[PDB]
């Protein structure tokens, strides 16, 4: 049985020192009183609390891992999510009009195609490969292929959907309008980055797959105030949380 | 098998020393003779007896808990329900023309928006949140969300109903006419209080949910004359009756 004052501290540390909105406080409060009456177990309540930190935090853990091969350190996460120094950060003013999806896409393009940390590596790996393959391989990397089928979701129907011509056209226009790219190669390259972003979203929302399960465990460890692993130059998810 | 003289004592202590009306005596009598013939079990008869004390007592236990975080002590309950000192009390002359519903609404507005004990806390918690969210979160706090679905009642249909525009308009007029509030903020705040009141009624009438089940157990303990928990400065329902 959690006091409503414990669930807010668990939420605050997950959000890296951002105190919850008035609205969400009421949501947390419901989860507390549903544990005092035994209409909800303890572990269940805590998971739902940490589910609310998806947009702010999970966006920074997941994308960094996929592109640079390592999740940011606790100190680094602070900078990306909730800081004094970064004027514009994930739980700040700039981003308050981006949905969950457009947050993932934003982070992806940044890290991948710009002067970002992942640019040189992602540029060499995904050159001269088709949209179809980009999606298929990435789907398997993130969500697994075996795991998805066991979970009951049909892989073939999902991959086809993401790579249909209508989808590609939508992104092409999106990337052309928003990003300062004009070259034919860089636009192509950025579209791929946006697709992988879309997949990361689709992963974290369903809870299936390796990426989603590890990120959940990192946020759980981060909940209590102190991150156990906390290597100075980044934590590799798959090493630390088996 | 209960003698009709035992069911009246069980009713009297639940009502805190108010002896039942002529009409209800006849109802209790039926419940007695239905236990002597074995057309009704013992526990069943006693529950129905205590179901009749809903309007008078359950109104004071439930509302106090929701707004001040603690049900009133036995001594306090006496004051609210059936006393010499309080000229106007729940089972007295003032309230004899209020239905069950309007009793809940009355108590809510008192405790929440006035100079009542809950004013300062409720004022800070429910400021700058919409009608929709007020209802949704409160529904879950009181009735549970998981519990309701298992019980078979569809949550979405019920919450939508409570927050439909027609409902809000009815209350707005109601609050404006009855309460001495003229400010635009206080009226807004009082409407929310009235909604939560409506939900408390809807809870106690169906028997579903954490709030309703605990209040039933407190009344059962109060039935025999002596309240076991009886902390001087209030009994927290969810601690005392697991
Ligand atoms: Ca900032
Ligand atoms: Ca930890
Ligand atoms: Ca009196
Ligand atoms: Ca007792
Ligand atoms: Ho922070
Ligand atoms: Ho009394």
């Amino acid at each position: 049985a959690y006091t409503t004052a414990q669930l807010v501290t668990a939420y605050t540390n997950a959000n890296l020192g951002k105190a919850p909105d008035a609205a969400t406080t009421l949501t947390l409060d419901a989860y507390a009183t549903q544990t005092q009456t035994g209409g909800l177990s303890d572990a269940a309540a805590l998971t739902n609390t940490l589910k609310l930190v998806n947009s702010t935090t999970a966006v920074a853990i997941q994308t960094y891992q996929f592109f640079t091969g390592v999740a940011p350190s606790a100190a680094g996460l602070d900078f990306l999510v909730d800081s004094t120094t970064n004027t514009n950060d994930l739980n700040d003013a700039y981003y308050s009009k981006f949905a969950q999806e457009n947050r993932f896409i934003n982070f992806s393009i940044n890290l991948a195609t710009g002067a970002g940390a992942g640019a040189t590596a992602f540029a060499a790996a995904y050159t001269g490969v088709s949209y179809a393959q980009t999606v298929a391989t990435a789907y398997d990397k993130i969500i697994g292929n075996a795991v998805a089928t066991a979970a009951g979701v049909d892989v073939a129907a999902a991959v086809a959907f993401l790579s249909r011509q209508a989808n590609i056209d939508y992104l092409t226009a999106f990337v052309r309008a928003n990003t300062p790219f004009t070259a034919a190669a860089d636009i192509d390259l950025a579209v791929k980055a946006a697709l992988i972003g879309t997949i990361l979203n689709a992963a974290t929302v369903s809870g299936i797959g390796g990426y989603a399960t590890a990120t959940a465990a990192m946020i759980n460890d981060l909940s209590d105030g102190a991150l156990s692993t906390d290597n100075a130059a980044g934590v590799n998810l798959f090493t630390a949380y088996p």
